[PDB]
């Protein structure tokens, strides 16, 4: 007997890693060490029937993850009181292009110690007077913290396990041949982007293409690799630490020190693997359900910074990148068709995590010249609905809900329960 | 083996009802879906003692309740800061009676956005200038609630019964028949008011007195019907809802906008009922202690506005009726001897809850023209000591602790375990 | 079978004290009653080895006690916001040594009610304007409260014992030949004090002197006393309470009334018991370790004024006491070499618990002349680390982690568990 849906997780990590990290801290607070004997061992026939995208064990990581989020939005983090009105400048002198400025160096008046004494302060604003923020604002910073996803592992309690489809070419919702059973995961690294996965997992064989529903445009369509693309951040801004304790409760921070004239965040993405996975993408689509047609991939179609951009962190703060370069070419159905593509991004403060209860930020960027090295691991797409006069098929980059990520890596995990 | 006095509750309730209201909320997070099952099904012999006043259950339901408000009372109602000092004026252009109001519109500075701005801002005060709230003031309002009694009930965990004395004639220390064991009670609603049970139980056959100690005037007697008298409460007072999000900490509400010009709050029992009703429980009162006695009915004695008035709730105001129209007929030893009787009331926005840690505002009352239909379904009284001179027994409303409206309801429930 | 370390402890307490006194608060909150029963009952051999020194129940009693510590800090006690700036003057009219003051009768300026009204008020610091608290100040105060030890039993849960070594020289690495099996402790008190042991337990036969390596001079060497040390702590000065309620947020108090110029705080220590018990000690340190060596105490090295002085509390105030009395002997080796010890004391309302999360203050010190007896029960020692050619050997007062405190009281029980 083998029942299924059981929100009951167990969990598992740790090898060098303390506190400090919110990630670090929470593996460790919420993980045990583990065992190195997972045997799973498939049994002989046993089914063919399954389902990954209903599985409501990536809703229960989801809500995990979050809930969790706000554990830690709980003792340092700030959602009150500075942000009031700013009195910002520019360090413009001479211009072109009519830039203004996504970073501002401003000027403040602070509350210190004691009865309504202030000081004049830096400060700096991620997107003059004014401005402020939107209804609410919690200042993460905290003296012992960082942001680095950690391998989390989700294990089947006692009297239950969890069937795994180790077959190589999976419907979907479908016909598979090998299920085991393993008591604990290899380890699940919690990765918060859209568009492509970073880090990740790839597939062991060739790429594989994987939808809901293959007809609903409006469901997503995780496509993952059997291998990465490169996508290496450099952000050389520049920012100095320094953390004004002058009252009790006020935790003041002062970023926008120094200098370097460091252009916006920069980033690349490496293309060959590119060009090769794009070409056997519109192969594997070519060979599915798109037989006879000239593949184009416009650029996100439009919302908030979250939604147009490809919004990933490179240790806390929130990259958004013009994401045209990766989307930017005509896949022609009759045949296929040292340079790098380098891609624009903007380093964020000031995020909207939850729903609405309030702002995240990381509020000072310690040191400058941060440059992270990723493995494009994916793609989230949505496709664009067209014709069949067009003779051709366009898709976009979708996403949003991260829920999306985890069944692109939950997915071959089922937890189950055992019966005589 | 039954043992009794075991502070352990199941609980029960829902069918259509989820989130919003406070109430639904409540049974929402407290209780799981029931079972058309229960059998209880009564033993032949098996005792006739019982003791329904000296129920602990009912100081558990209780508890319960109370810590569960205040677990309402943690996210979105507002303990600060706004009261200090109120700038009203009345509407009286012209008067008689001296009126003044206990409704004003006034006006105000208040804290919006950003650092020491102010705007003019209507407020609102159930009862010039200042005058203030005095030394702790809780604003409940929120975006989404609501508060109308859900039904609940109270089951019995494993190895643990509930007898039930299902005996019509109960003395209430005394003789009970007929004893069944059910698993969950039918499920009971949590009615707060005072002096008459609005919604609640009604007896299977005749009306029942039932009292602690029938010879002590300091202990309730409450008086359960078999039959309801009407009680229709039209208050049209008219309050329009504008919620003004002006900053992150701050939710301010704006009420007092248009007129109509809707005398008080106003209310209205139905006496056919309260004629025979009356008639009857003088009769069940010269059945009992009573004997040859003329038995007359004065007012509340005097108090907290509490416990002066029938302080009940149309939906999370808090209402006070003069209650002098219910109690002011004298019932002649002797014999026995369209118009509705009309009863004057207010709604207030500050009442005191719990013990003096706080007061709770329902701040924005919405609409206006609303209309609460009751059953009058009870009666708690406490008797005047008298004379035997004045060949006469008074009787006066009392009440406070709402437990005993829930001796008044779990009258017939007593938790039990089973041993071998 | 026997394994060990388990931090499962249960806990036992109470007979007539109930709630108001924050230990009484928690006893009452942590504990259930106990049964005279317990039979322990040794059993023939069954083992000889044992070590105290690690032992993860002290640190398991130490951070539950903290942590209740915050569960106190929760509701009453206030982390804001009025320290800012204070306007003292001082009662000296005329003056030798230059004594300033440690208390200061100081005017303020202080929110009341309403919006940015304020009232003259009396403040006392104990330690001319400004000067303010460093970066935190909670404010404990409370209606209801006080503070002394209140007995706390340790017991271990089911399928789990106590070893418990009943012999009276123990090497504390060592050689245990009795050991017996309790189910919970007789009843252990959360002394907080540094270098001696205050109330505490007695040894059954002679002094014994306990440490975790004997040549490791930064280790701990917990004296424990066969007899008591007098000393009697009368401070005398006087406070009048006035809790002004002004504002609903805001409770504030008045110390500071009255008169009667009490010296300091005071306090004395009893020497007879504190001549043989020395001399004592100078003879188990000669049999243990120091065969022949003349044996002298100088006085606390110096740090913190916990560090410097005795610090431990006479209800809830900081007593900090000039410790030369205590240490001021050079015991010969060769042989033995009305009057009391009167030491200097003051009162502190501002003590640093925890880390620097906050510091604490028991603000309206109620009414005056309080004098608290207590057994000296105890030394804590640390050794100065001397030469051969000096011939001798200093011994200082060391100390500051009460987890020490606790293995000196948590000596004879080890948390075990059983197995077939
Ligand atoms: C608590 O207990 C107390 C008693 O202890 C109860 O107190 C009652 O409170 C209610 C609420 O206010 C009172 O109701 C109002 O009564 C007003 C006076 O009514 C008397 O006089 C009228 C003549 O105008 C008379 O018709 C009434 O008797 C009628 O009803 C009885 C049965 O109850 C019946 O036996 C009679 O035959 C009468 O029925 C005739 O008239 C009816 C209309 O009134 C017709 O429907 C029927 O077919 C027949 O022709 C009674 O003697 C009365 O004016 C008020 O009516 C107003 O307002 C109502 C809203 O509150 C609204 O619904 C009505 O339509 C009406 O509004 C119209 O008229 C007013 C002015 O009359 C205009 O301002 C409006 O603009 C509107 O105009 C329209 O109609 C005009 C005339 O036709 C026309 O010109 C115009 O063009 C428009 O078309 C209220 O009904 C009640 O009086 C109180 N009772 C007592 C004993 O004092 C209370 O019930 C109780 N509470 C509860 C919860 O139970
Ligand atoms: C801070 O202040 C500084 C000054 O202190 C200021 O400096 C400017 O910097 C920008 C960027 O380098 C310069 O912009 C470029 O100007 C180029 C030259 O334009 C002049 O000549 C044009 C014709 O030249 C063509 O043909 C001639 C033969 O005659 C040939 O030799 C040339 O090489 C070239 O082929 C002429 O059209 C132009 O005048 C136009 O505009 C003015 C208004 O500004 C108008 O009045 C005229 O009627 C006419 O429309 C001018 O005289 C220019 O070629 C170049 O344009 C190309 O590149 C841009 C992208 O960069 C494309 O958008 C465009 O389509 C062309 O492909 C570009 O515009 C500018 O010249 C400097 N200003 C001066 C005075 O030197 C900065 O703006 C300030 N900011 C900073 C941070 O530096
Ligand atoms: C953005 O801002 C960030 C800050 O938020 C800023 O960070 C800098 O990062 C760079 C690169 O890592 C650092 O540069 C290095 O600085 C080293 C330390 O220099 C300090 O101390 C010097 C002496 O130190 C010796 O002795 C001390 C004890 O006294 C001991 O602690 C040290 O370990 C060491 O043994 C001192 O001379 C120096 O001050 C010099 O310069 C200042 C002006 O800047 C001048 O006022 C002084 O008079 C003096 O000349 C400073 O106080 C330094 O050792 C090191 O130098 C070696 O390596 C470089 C190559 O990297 C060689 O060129 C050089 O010959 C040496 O071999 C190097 O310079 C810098 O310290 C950080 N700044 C801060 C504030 O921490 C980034 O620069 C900014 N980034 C961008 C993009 O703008
Ligand atoms: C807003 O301002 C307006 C004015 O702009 C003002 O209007 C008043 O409205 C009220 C309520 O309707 C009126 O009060 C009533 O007045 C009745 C008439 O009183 C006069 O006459 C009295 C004797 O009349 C009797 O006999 C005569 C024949 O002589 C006969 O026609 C009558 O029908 C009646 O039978 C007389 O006593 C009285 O004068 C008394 O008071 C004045 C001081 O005010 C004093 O100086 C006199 O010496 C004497 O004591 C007056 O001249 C009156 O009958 C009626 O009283 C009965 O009812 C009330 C309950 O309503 C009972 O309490 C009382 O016991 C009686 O049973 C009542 O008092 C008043 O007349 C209006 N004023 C004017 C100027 O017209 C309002 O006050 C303001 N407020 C609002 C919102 O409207
Ligand atoms: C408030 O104001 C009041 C005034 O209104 C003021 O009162 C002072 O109170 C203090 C404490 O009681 C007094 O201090 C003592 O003074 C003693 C006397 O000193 C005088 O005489 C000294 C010599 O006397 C010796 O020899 C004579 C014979 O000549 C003999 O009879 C005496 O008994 C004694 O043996 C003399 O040296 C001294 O003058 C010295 O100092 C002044 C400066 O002040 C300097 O100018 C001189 O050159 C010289 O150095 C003075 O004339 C004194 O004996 C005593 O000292 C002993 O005890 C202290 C400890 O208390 C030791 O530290 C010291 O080593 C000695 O053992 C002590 O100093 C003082 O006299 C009062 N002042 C007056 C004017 O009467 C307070 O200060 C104010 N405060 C309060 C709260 O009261
Ligand atoms: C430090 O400050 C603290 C305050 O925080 C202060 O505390 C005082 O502690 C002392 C000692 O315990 C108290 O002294 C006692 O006070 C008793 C009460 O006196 C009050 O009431 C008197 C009458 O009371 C009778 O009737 C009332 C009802 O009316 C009833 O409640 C009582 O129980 C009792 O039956 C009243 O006369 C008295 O006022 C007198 O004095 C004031 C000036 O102080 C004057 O203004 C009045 O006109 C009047 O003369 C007061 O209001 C009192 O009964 C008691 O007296 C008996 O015992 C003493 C010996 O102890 C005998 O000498 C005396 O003859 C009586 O037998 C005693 O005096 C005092 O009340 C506390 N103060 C406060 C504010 O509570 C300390 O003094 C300060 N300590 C230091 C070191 O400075
Ligand atoms: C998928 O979506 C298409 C419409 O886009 C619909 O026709 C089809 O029935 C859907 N499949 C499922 C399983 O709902
Ligand atoms: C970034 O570095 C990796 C190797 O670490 C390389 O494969 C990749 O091509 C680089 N990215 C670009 C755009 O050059
Ligand atoms: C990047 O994308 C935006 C829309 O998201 C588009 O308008 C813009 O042209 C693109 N930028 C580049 C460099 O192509
Ligand atoms: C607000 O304005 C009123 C006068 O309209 C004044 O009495 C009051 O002091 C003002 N309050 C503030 C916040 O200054
Ligand atoms: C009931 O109250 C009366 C006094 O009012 C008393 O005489 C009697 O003993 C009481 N009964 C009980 C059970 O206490
Ligand atoms: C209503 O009751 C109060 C006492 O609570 C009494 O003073 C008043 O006279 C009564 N009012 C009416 C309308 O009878
Ligand atoms: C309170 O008054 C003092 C002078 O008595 C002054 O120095 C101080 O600034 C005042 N504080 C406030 C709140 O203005
Ligand atoms: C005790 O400390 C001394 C150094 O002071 C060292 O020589 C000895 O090895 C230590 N013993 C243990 C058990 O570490």
């Amino acid at each position: 007997v083998w029942k299924d849906a059981e929100t009951t997780l167990f969990c598992a990590s740790d090898a060098k890693a303390y506190e400090t990290e919110k990630h670090n801290v929470w593996a460790t607070h919420a993980c045990v060490p583990t065992d190195p004997n997972p045997q799973e061992i498939h049994l002989e026939n046993v089914t063919e029937e399954f389902n990954m995208w209903k599985n409501n064990m990536v809703e229960q990581m989801h809500t995990d993850i979050i809930s969790l989020w706000d554990q830690s939005l709980k003792p340092c983090v700030k959602l009150t009181p500075l942000c009031v009105t700013l009195q910002c400048t520019n360090v413009t002198n001479n211009i072109t292009d009519d830039m203004r400025g996504e970073l501002k160096n401003c000027s403040f008046n602070m509350t210190t110690e004691l009865r309504d004494k202030k000081q004049k302060v830096y400060s700096l604003f991620y997107r003059y007077r004014l401005i402020n923020c939107n209804t609410s604002a919690i200042t993460q910073a905290c003296p012992k913290v960082s942001f680095e996803p950690i391998p989390i592992h989700y294990c089947a309690p006692a009297g239950f396990a969890i069937l795994k489809c180790k077959d190589k070419k999976f419907n979907g919702t479908g016909p598979c041949p090998s299920v085991s059973t393993v008591q604990c995961t290899h380890g699940i690294k919690p990765v918060v982007s859209t568009q492509l996965l970073l880090n990740g997992s790839l597939a062991e064989e060739e790429v594989m293409i994987r939808s809901e529903n293959i007809t609903n445009n409006a469901k997503n369509i995780l496509v993952q690799f059997n291998t990465p693309v490169q996508i290496n951040c450099t952000r050389p801004n520049n920012n100095t630490r320094k953390s004004i304790r002058i009252g009790p409760g006020q935790a003041f921070y002062a970023t926008g020190d120094i200098i370097g004239d460091i252009r916006q965040a920069h980033c690349n993405v490496s293309k060959a693997t590119w060009n090769e996975t794009l070409g056997k993408v519109v192969k594997q689509l070519r060979k599915h359900f798109g037989n006879n047609t000239i593949i184009r991939f416009a650029n996100s179609s439009g919302g908030d910074l979250e939604v147009t951009t490809h919004s990933f962190n490179c240790g806390g703060e929130f990259f958004y990148c013009n994401t045209s370069g990766l989307f930017n070419s005509t896949w022609i159905s009759n045949t296929s068709v040292n340079d790098s593509i380098t891609l624009p991004c903007r380093i964020k403060q000031i995020i909207n995590m939850w729903q609405r209860i309030g702002q995240a930020m990381y509020a000072p960027p310690i040191q400058g010249v941060i440059r992270c090295v990723s493995n494009i691991t994916g793609l989230i797409l949505t496709r664009d609905g067209g014709s069949t006069n067009s003779t051709t098929e366009t898709f976009r980059p979708g996403g949003g809900d991260m829920r999306d990520n985890w069944r692109s890596e939950l997915y071959k995990y089922k937890v189950v329960k055992i019966e005589p």
